[PDB]
């Protein structure tokens, strides 16, 4: 039998908060455009093994990640480095390219995706 796990963590009440200039332009500017990019609809959750038929996802990708949760790690101050969050969005596109082949469509869509990712962090503010 072929389960999801649950997501993410996305909230801790006990891990201390800070605002910073890089976490509110990850989630004002990164996430808000890749959000709206026309390859977004596959990642804005996490992946659906149950619903796709695909029992050996979580079998092949044990580090599970999606926009959908690193929009609720950004506005839940679940981050305290900047650095947590490119690790994340790293992962998703990752995951990607493990789970399916060069060339594949979905592996064309996360490249346009990550190509987008790194044009707007190239804009990191300091
Ligand atoms: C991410 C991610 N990494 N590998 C995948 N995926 C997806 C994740 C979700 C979905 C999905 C479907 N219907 N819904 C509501 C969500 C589809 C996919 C697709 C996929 C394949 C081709 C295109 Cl053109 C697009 C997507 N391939 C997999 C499962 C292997």
């Amino acid at each position: 039998g072929s389960m999801n796990p649950p997501p993410p963590e996305t909230s801790n009440p006990n891990k201390p908060k800070r605002q910073t200039n890089q976490l509110q332009y990850l989630l004002r500017v990164v996430l808000k455009t890749l959000w709206k990019h026309q390859f977004a609809w596959p990642f804005q959750q996490p992946v659906d093994a149950v619903k796709l038929n695909l029992p050996d996802y979580y079998k092949i990708i044990k580090t599970p990640m999606d926009m959908g949760t690193i929009k609720k790690r950004l506005e839940n101050n679940y981050y305290w480095n900047a650095q947590e969050c490119i690790q994340d969005f790293n992962t998703m596109f990752t995951n990607c390219y493990i789970y399916n082949k060069p060339g594949d469509d979905i592996v064309l869509m996360a490249e346009a995706l990550e190509k987008l990712f790194l044009q707007k962090i190239n804009e990191l503010p300091t």
